[PDB]
């Protein structure tokens, strides 16, 4: 009953500061413009100890499956090849991505009826709000 309140299908409803986050990450102009337009659906499921997060949009369809605390390799939607580790910290899913000596953290939290996603790169934070589909 690990992660029960995250499971389901979620749709992006608002975003703030995501272009600046993507700049901080090193995403180029054209990818930023197309990615910034996307309205993804985030589909979260659990089977035993394995969590799957799918992100589907007109920009890209991605899928990750993982066990909490167990590193995995991920190709991100913007084509970074990263080493990722996802843990649960006080009810928040914390996703750390490492590549080229850099690091970014993506937090997913349940707040009221929303799933709030915070993406942080250095001093730049972006908040993306998802609602149930
Ligand atoms: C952590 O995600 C990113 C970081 C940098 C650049 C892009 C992304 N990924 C996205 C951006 C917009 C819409 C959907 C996604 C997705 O992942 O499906």
């Amino acid at each position: 009953h690990m992660c029960d309140a995250f499971v389901g299908t979620w749709k992006l409803v608002s975003s703030e500061n995501f272009d600046d986050y993507m700049k901080e990450v090193g995403v180029g102009f054209a990818t930023r413009k197309v990615a910034g337009m996307a309205k993804p659906n985030m589909i979260i499921s659990v089977n035993g100890d394995v969590i799957t997060i799918k992100s589907e949009s007109t920009f890209k369809n991605t899928e990750i499956s993982f066990i909490l605390g167990q590193e995995f390799d991920e190709v991100t939607a913007d084509d970074r090849k990263v080493k990722s580790t996802i843990t649960l910290d006080g009810g928040v899913l914390v996703h750390v991505q490492k590549w080229d000596g850099k690091s970014t953290t993506i937090k997913r939290k349940r707040e009221d009826d929303k799933l709030v996603v915070e993406c942080v790169m250095k001093g730049v934070t972006s908040t993306r709000v998802y609602e149930r589909a």
